């Protein structure tokens, strides 16, 4: 995507951005926070065997999220101050999140931010948010993240 910001992402890594900006309104939201960020990427990933070979679905992480964030009290930490939903903006976690991602592109030398590098940035410098949605579904954070990695080796 030529000079723009996200020039060197994939074209999967923009989906699964776009995808969070769906997500995020779905649930009611007017900017994406770092589990809305965890949503589209689960909702991107392809692969037969669940989000990062995990056996997680989408459907059952939406359920989480909702749950954590919305059924009982709001996120104090999730209170910063649009025509269409891919002009949602995202928090500070999250380019926190997408400024990692880069980084550790770069750190391996490769020519593109992916998911996988999204998701290593996800799992590494966010508020804690991935977290509370991961521990919900049973799952291991770091496992994922290694598994991410796995994956950008080829």
């Amino acid at each position: 995507l030529g000079s723009m910001v996200f020039e060197r992402f994939t074209e999967r890594a923009i989906r699964a951005i776009i995808f969070s900006q769906k997500e995020a309104k779905s649930l009611g939201k007017d900017m994406v926070y770092t589990q809305h960020l965890l949503l589209g990427l689960i909702a991107e990933d392809r692969d037969p065997q669940g989000f990062l070979g995990s056996g997680i679905t989408i459907d059952k992480a939406r359920e989480a999220v909702w749950s954590i964030w919305d059924e009982a009290n709001s996120d104090s930490k999730q209170e910063e101050a649009y025509s269409k939903s891919t002009d949602m903006p995202f928090s500070i976690s999250t380019k926190r999140v997408f400024e990692a991602a880069v980084e550790y592109s770069r750190t391996m030398d490769c020519q593109y931010i992916a998911p996988e590098h999204i998701a290593v940035g996800l799992f590494t410098v966010d508020d804690g948010s991935a977290g509370r949605v991961l521990k919900r579904l049973g799952a291991n954070m770091n496992l994922l993240t290694a598994a991410a990695l796995t994956r950008l080796k080829g």
